[PDB]
């Protein structure tokens, strides 16, 4: 008897449902990003999502695009709407919080990318003019003249593009499993990306900020409440640091229910998939990587608002640890790249479903503490402080690590779900903390870290 999917709401780096717990997502993205969007029979099958259930997966972050919402100059594809209503529906009836990304790669179908739609953006490349594609086409000097149209709403784009999230958001006002819009995926500053470099672009990020912060208050003129969701500058990805709401130099947040939303990739592992280059170059990732959550942690310090990770992994399962851990030890959330339609096969069944497919806690009634799950086992140890809340905490048990079952032990509560349940409810015997451990019946078990 699954309990009822709720709005989620910020209140300092949690995110908090309508039982007054902690939330933590763990999830994928599926993005359609070629015309036509959404189309019958393309988008998730039922059996699509039992596999992300059965996996104890309880967020997606589902693409949609400017080009798709507004294909035509000034007019809502309403139809599109309904088709995308129809996927966020089918989610939400089983328990996935849905982020809707309002997504993009190389700003448009005119570079061979996608996301703006062509009638938005007057610039266009040249047949002389060479594209790599994905990725390097960032450095196309007609699709930097595209960007800078775009950070200088030189002919309107950002005005339509807050009419076109706007009525999204309309269509989706009062529907509880919608955790918010990400406005803008992979936002690159255009002409002006060398000043990120080395060291950050204080001047670009006050300029991206009061865009964000522009279509913000957009949305929120249709619908007042939805959270949002905002990225750094994608020069993030390139190891930069983002100067959002960083006063005196950009303001501080003065809008409730905002989430940042950074990725988590390793370049040498991007570059041998779309370069070509030498594996072994990931050898770096470790160290590159502690550089992204280092950031992380300082936006976090001085901004006290939540974070998710709306994407990391690209079928790489060397380097999914990397994000797997530092997230857990910040108890933050994420969403992997990518997860497609219509499968054919559990692609959670190999050794990237071994480290993506976890027990974990998708909500605690209490403020977590530390917390460790070992994937090749299936060890899993997490405390917490007990908080009032109007529900039981709720571990997911991996369908994959415990083929024997598995045993639970609770100091400080007591275990209310039933043997083999898939979730794991835990109630609190005081105020004094809880300590879970879940394993296998003959391990030892894990420890809780500190
Ligand atoms: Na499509």
């Amino acid at each position: 008897p699954a309990t009822p999917i709720t709005t989620l709401q910020a209140d300092g780096t949690h995110l908090v449902d309508g039982y007054g717990r902690t939330v933590l997502l763990h999830g994928v993205n599926n993005v359609d990003k070629d015309a036509p969007y959404l189309p019958a029979g393309e988008t998730l099958t039922p059996q699509d999502i039992d596999i992300l259930v059965r996996h104890g997966f309880n967020t997606v972050r589902l693409g949609t695009s400017f080009d798709a919402l507004m294909p035509q100059r000034g007019q809502i594809d309403e139809a599109y709407l309904d088709r995308l209503t129809g996927v966020v529906d089918a989610l939400t009836a089983r328990g996935m919080h849905v982020l809707l990304d309002n997504h993009q790669d190389g700003l448009s179908k005119a570079w061979g990318g996608n996301g703006f739609p062509e009638w938005a953006i007057e610039s266009r490349p040249r047949e002389w003019e060479p594209n790599p594609g994905f990725p390097l086409y960032y450095l196309m000097p007609s699709l930097n003249a595209g960007w800078d149209e775009v950070w200088g709403n030189t002919h309107g784009a950002l005005d339509h593009l807050g009419t076109a999230l706007g009525a999204l958001a309309e269509r989706v006002e009062g529907k509880p499993g919608v955790m918010g819009i990400e406005l803008l995926n992979e936002p690159w500053p255009g002409s002006r990306f060398l000043s990120c470099f080395p060291n950050g672009c204080p001047d670009f990020d006050r300029t991206y900020q009061a865009a964000m912060q522009k279509l913000t208050d957009a949305v929120r003129a249709q619908n007042p409440t939805i959270p949002v969701y905002w990225e750094p500058n994608v020069t993030w990805n390139q190891m930069m640091p983002s100067n959002l709401f960083a006063p005196p130099v950009t303001p501080a947040l003065t809008t409730a229910d905002v989430v940042f939303a950074p990725h988590d990739y390793c370049i040498p592992s991007q570059l041998a998939i779309y370069l070509g280059l030498p594996q072994a170059l990931r050898g770096l990732c470790v160290p590159q990587q502690d550089l992204t959550w280092s950031n992380i942690d300082a936006i976090t310090e001085r901004a006290n608002v939540p974070t998710v990770i709306t994407s990391f992994g690209d079928g790489d399962p060397t380097v999914l640890k990397n994000t797997l851990a530092r997230a857990d030890e910040r108890f933050i959330g994420w969403q992997y790249w990518h997860f497609g339609a219509g499968n054919a096969t559990d692609p959670f069944l190999g050794e990237v479903g071994r480290q993506l497919v976890r027990t974990y806690p998708q909500a605690t009634a209490g403020e977590p503490g530390r917390m460790i799950f070992d994937a090749d086992n299936g060890d899993f140890a997490y405390r917490f402080t007990p908080r009032a809340a109007t529900r039981p905490t709720e571990i997911f048990v991996s369908d994959l690590h415990y083929p024997d079952g598995y045993a639970v032990q609770v100091d400080g509560g007591q275990v209310t779900s039933a043997p083999g349940a898939r979730i794991v409810t835990v109630v609190a015997d005081g105020s004094g903390p809880v300590t879970v451990k879940i394993n296998r019946p003959g391990s030892a078990g894990a420890e809780v870290p500190d």
